């Protein structure tokens, strides 16, 4: 199998076994400088020269054996990047290593990384560097195999202002006085454990943290660390919950780090720091599924890794399953099949919105000249979910389908898998149930586009009050709407408000009398809450309410999660009444906004 969105040289050629980065960020240049020095073992014979993934990097000079080498960056591939040929000066037999130090620069507009003004950050004194490598931006940072299928460890030398913290997706390994320039520190990190490099990080900032697990401090701008905190508490009893199902957590440290609001996704598990949206910040800890989402990649992604990004759904659907796993153990196996269903909505969601014969509502999909950030989507996970789920029931039950996920952890930890590698060790672990495997409905399940071929059964204790509401709402008339009440969600806790909403979502649009009277007797514009309040917008401005629209604009662009920026702007767009200033507002901010967001609105708003 090819990893089509690399143009490195493949795994069967040679194997990155480690990098030892040391290099410097500057923050007027908005560039790190430094060297990345690359471990590479040969795996045949007579290797004479090898490539490496590159994206807007300016190579310096590329060093082996104390002298310059002959190296040749090719032709721009889009979003792929360009080709880096380095030659060797000596053949190299199978297994043979060799050290490869290449000294680079990275762009301005590197698509890994934000650069934040001080205006930008909560203290409005510091500026704010982060990265986001998944899946294939590590090579606009450094020059790599930018593939999942190579495994390497590293350890990094950061230089940065003596103001400022460096962190990375690593175990801190000290800090001291920068030798060469005393304005500037240098903080160290090793990573010990071979990881792929689309888990590699780093975050520079005025950042402050606060203990709150024996293996877990919380990372943030002075002015969110409390709030942090209190939202995370969980997270200690999370990880112990996800080593009683996974097995042990190998990885020594387990942070978190409260990026900016133009973070674009929820969460990312780089090991050793996790990265989290603000967005999260509920102020009651309902949004602390992510949380057992990022701590559960720790084995399902990070340990077990996808081979290739055409396989992601191994990383996601299983971590999704122990997500729902540790919130049962939490809160009651009731609460795991509530949000099992509501995952089954998504996915009737994504179906539809991609339609039901799209090649990317397949479980398998095939990247091929397929930028990974266009593909993106909820079908990985809910999908990957739903088989996994559908499986526990057909083979008797969590207690055994777990046993089965942590044998295949086990057998799988350090490596990068595919589906058949999966489904061959599912068949080997269930060798008494060949016969009740053979019932799958594999080549739907794993292939073909649309919802499953099968649906799992949920307990619906805790979704039937969110299907009467959103019920008696969808299909109220006028003589229905002065019976609604404030008492109609005394028994609701946010997460059935936000299914509920969600429900109501789905058959949108109501008419504008029923939107406003739902304001009127729910409130709804007052909750902060950002996953109802981002469902309640869609669909006032699905409804055609015009007092929405500078709520959802100041949602939109307030924060950059692309879960709820994408879909608010998309929806603003459809609007007539807002179209225009939809378009304005992102011409206005897109200079502002983290690259590969701004890429993704622009394309979704036509500009
Ligand atoms: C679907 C085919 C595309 C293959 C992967 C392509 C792009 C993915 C890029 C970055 C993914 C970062 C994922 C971090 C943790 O699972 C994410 C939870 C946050 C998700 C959200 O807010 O929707
Ligand atoms: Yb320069
Ligand atoms: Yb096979
Ligand atoms: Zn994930």
């Amino acid at each position: 199998i090819v990893d089509t969105c690399s143009l490195a040289s493949p795994a069967s050629v040679c194997r990155t076994k480690h990098l030892h980065l040391r290099c410097s960020v500057d923050f007027t240049r908005r560039t790190l400088t430094g060297t990345a020095a690359l471990t590479v073992q040969s795996q045949e014979d007579n290797l004479r020269s090898l490539v490496l993934d590159t994206k807007d990097l300016t190579i310096e000079k590329v060093v082996i054996n104390g002298q310059e080498v002959k190296y040749a960056l090719g032709e721009r591939q889009s979003y792929k990047g360009s080709p880096m040929e380095i030659s060797l000066p000596i053949a190299l037999s199978k297994n043979q290593e060799i050290v490869i130090e290449i000294s680079f620069e990275t762009s301005p507009k590197s698509s890994a990384l934000q650069w934040l003004t001080p205006e930008q950050t909560s203290g409005k004194e510091h500026p704010y560097l982060f990265s986001q490598c998944q899946a294939i931006h590590c090579r606009a940072i450094l020059p790599c195999q930018d593939t999942p299928s190579v495994k390497l460890t590293y350890t990094a030398e950061v230089s940065v202002p003596k103001e400022l913290v460096a962190l990375m997706s690593a175990i801190r390994d000290g800090e001291t006085p920068d030798p060469e320039d005393p304005s500037r520190k240098i903080y160290k990190f090793i990573q010990k454990v071979p990881i792929p490099c689309y888990l590699i990080a780093l975050v520079v900032g005025a950042l402050e943290s606060r203990q709150i697990g024996p293996r877990t401090l919380v990372w943030s701008e002075k002015e969110q660390v409390e709030k942090s905190a209190y939202e995370f508490s969980e997270t200690e009893s999370m990880l112990k919950i996800a080593e009683d199902l996974g097995g042990p957590y190998v990885w020594g440290q387990y942070d978190l780090l409260v990026l900016p609001p133009s973070f674009p996704y929820g969460g990312m598990a780089n090991p050793c720091l996790t990265f989290v949206t603000p967005t999260l910040l509920a102020g009651d800890k309902s949004l602390s599924n992510v949380i057992a989402h990022e701590i559960s990649h720790s084995w399902t992604g990070n340990l077990v890794t996808n081979k290739t990004w055409d396989h992601f759904w191994l990383n996601e659907g299983h971590t999704v399953y122990l997500e729902r796993h540790i919130c049962g153990r939490l809160f009651g196996e009731k609460f795991r099949h509530f949000n099992a269903l509501g995952g089954w909505g998504e996915l009737q969601n994504s179906v539809k919105t991609f339609g039901e014969t799209h090649p990317f509502t397949k479980l398998v999909v095939d990247l091929t000249d397929i930028d990974p950030d266009v593909a993106y989507s909820s079908v990985p996970y809910e999908k990957g979910f739903a088989l996994l789920f559908y499986l526990e029931q057909l083979l008797g039950g969590p207690e055994i389908f777990l046993g089965f996920l942590k044998a295949y952890v086990e057998k799988f930890s350090y490596k990068s898998i595919t589906t058949d590698d999966w489904k061959d060790f599912l068949y080997s672990y269930f060798k008494d149930k060949v016969d009740v495997l053979n019932q799958v409905d594999w080549n739907a399940w794993l292939y073909s586009p649309g919802l499953p071929p099968i649906k799992p059964n949920y307990d619906m204790t805790l979704t039937n009050a969110c299907i009467a509401l959103s019920q008696r709402w969808i299909t109220a008339k006028e003589d229905d709407l002065n019976s609604f009440n404030a008492t109609d969600l005394k028994d609701l806790s946010s997460h059935q408000l936000n299914e509920f909403l969600a429900q109501t979502l789905q058959r949108a649009p109501l008419p504008l009398g029923h939107i406003k009277r739902m304001q009127e007797v729910y409130n709804f514009n007052a909750i902060n809450n950002s996953e109802i309040r981002f469902r309640w917008l869609r669909l006032c401005i699905q409804s055609k309410w015009e007092d929405a629209i500078p709520l959802a604009l100041k949602m939109a662009t307030e924060q950059g999660r692309m879960k709820f920026t994408r879909p608010l702007f998309k929806d603003l767009a459809a609007f007539d009444k807002s179209h225009d200033q939809a378009v304005r507002t992102y011409q206005e901010h897109k200079a502002s906004m983290h690259p590969v967001t701004a890429m993704l609105v622009g394309k979704d708003l036509k500009v």
